[PDB]
C-alpha cells in the first residue's frame, strides 16, 4: 500500500498557485485530511477512482499544514507531512488600467501598477497574459520599478478586445516580493479619435475614424515653458481643476503628467489660433473645451508637431507612442 504526497514532510516555501495532492497505488485513498497549525481544515476532495485527493482551496501565505493521509488495499498504510508554504518579505499588489469594461481610444496603453519595487521584471512579465481579439503583437517596457506598460507596434484597430490577466498569487518577483492577488481586467477599443495640431496654424483639428469632425484655435505654450512635441496618450477628466499662480480652470482633459490639459482659457482667446500663451497647456476657448471634454475618452490621442519644445519623453506617461518599436519590443526587463 503505497502513498505519495506532492509535498515533503518538513519542506519550506511550498507555492500557493499550486495545489497539494496526495495518491495512492497498491489500492486505495480512505481518508486525507489537512489543517492549517490553527486547527483549521483546509478544504480537498477525493478522486472519483479513489487514488488520488486534491486541495480545492488554495493555500495562504506564511501558513503551515499538516496532512495525514492512509490507505487501503496489500493492507493498511499511513503518510504524514508538516511544511511551511512561501513566507513573503513583502505583499505587492498589482492594479490594471484601463478599468473593466471601460471603452477606450486606440492610444491606450496596458497599465500594471504595482505598490512595490519590482525586483525581478522578467516574473512580472511572465505572470501577464494578455489576449487581443482580433489578435495583434504587442510587448513590455517598464516606465520604472512599479510600472510596466503594453502596447502593439501600431495604434489599435477599432473593435478591439483586450483581456489582462495579472497572475502573481506565488510568483516570488525577486528578493521576497510576492503578489498579494490576482486581478484582471477586460476592455473593448472604441472609435479611433486622433486630436492633431502643428505650431505653424496653431488650429487643434480633431478626427473621428480618419474624418474631421471638429477643429479649435489653441494657444500652445510660451517658447520658455513649451508645449512638448509628439503623440500624447489622454488620460483623466476633470469638470474642475485647481492647478498648482494657483488657479480655477474647467473642462480640463489630460494630455500628460507632466501636467499638459487641453482646457478653458477665456481670458486668452485673443490668441489661441496666433500666439503661444500658456505655460504647456492647449489653451481653447470655455465653449470649445467643454466639447473637447464631452467628446473624447481616455485612450484617445493627440499629436504636435513643430512647436520650439522637445518631444514628450516617452516613459513620462503618456508618452508611451513616441518611443519607437524597434526599442520598445526589445523592453527593459535586464
Amino acid at each position: 500500500p503505497k502513498l505519495a504526497m506532492s509535498v515533503k514532510d518538513g519542506a519550506v516555501g511550498v507555492a500557493v498557485d499550486a495545489p497539494v495532492t496526495v495518491t495512492a497505488g497498491e489500492g486505495v485513498l480512505g481518508s486525507v485530511t489537512m489543517v492549517n497549525s490553527d486547527g483549521k481544515e483546509i478544504a480537498g476532495e477525493i478522486g472519483p477512482d479513489g487514488v488520488t485527493w486534491t486541495t480545492t482551496e488554495p493555500l495562504g501565505y506564511d501558513k503551515q499544514y499538516t496532512i495525514n493521509a492512509d490507505a487501503r488495499g496489500g493492507g493498511v498504510a499511513r503518510a504524514n507531512a508538516t511544511f511551511r508554504t512561501q513566507s513573503p518579505d513583502n505583499m505587492t499588489m498589482p492594479y490594471v488600467m484601463p478599468g473593466d469594461g471601460e471603452v477606450v481610444g486606440v492610444g491606450q496603453t496596458v497599465a500594471i501598477r504595482f505598490d512595490e519595487n519590482i525586483p525581478n521584471r522578467a516574473a512580472a512579465e511572465k505572470a501577464i497574459k494578455i489576449t487581443t481579439n482580433p489578435p495583434v503583437e504587442g510587448a513590455f517596457y517598464w516606465l520604472n520599478n512599479r510600472e510596466v506598460r503594453w502596447r502593439p507596434e501600431s495604434f489599435w484597430d477599432s473593435g478591439t478586445s483586450v483581456d489582462v490577466k495579472v497572475n502573481t498569487y506565488g510568483v516570488n518577483l525577486g528578493d521576497g516580493v510576492f503578489g498579494q492577488d490576482n486581478v484582471a481586467s477586460h476592455f473593448t477599443i472604441g472609435d479611433a479619435v486622433i486630436s492633431r495640431v502643428d505650431d505653424t496654424n496653431k488650429i487643434l483639428n480633431i478626427e473621428r475614424n480618419g474624418e474631421i469632425i471638429k477643429t479649435m484655435p489653441t494657444s500652445m505654450g510660451k517658447d520658455k515653458a513649451p508645449t512638448n512635441n509628439g503623440t500624447y496618450i489622454i488620460g483623466e477628466r476633470f469638470k474642475d481643476l485647481i492647478m498648482d499662480y494657483r488657479t480655477k480652470v474647467q473642462y480640463a482633459t489630460q494630455m500628460s503628467y507632466s501636467g499638459i490639459y487641453v482646457h478653458a482659457a477665456p481670458w486668452s482667446v485673443g490668441a489661441q489660433g496666433r500666439t503661444n500663451t500658456s505655460h504647456g497647456c492647449l489653451n481653447v476657448s470655455t465653449a470649445n473645451a467643454k466639447w473637447f471634454y464631452e467628446n473624447t475618452k481616455r485612450g484617445d490621442v493627440v499629436i504636435v508637431s513643430n512647436t520650439v519644445g522637445p518631444v514628450l519623453p516617452g516613459t513620462e506617461g503618456l508618452g508611451d507612442w513616441n518611443i519607437p518599436w524597434a526599442q520598445w519590443k526589445a523592453g527593459n526587463a535586464r
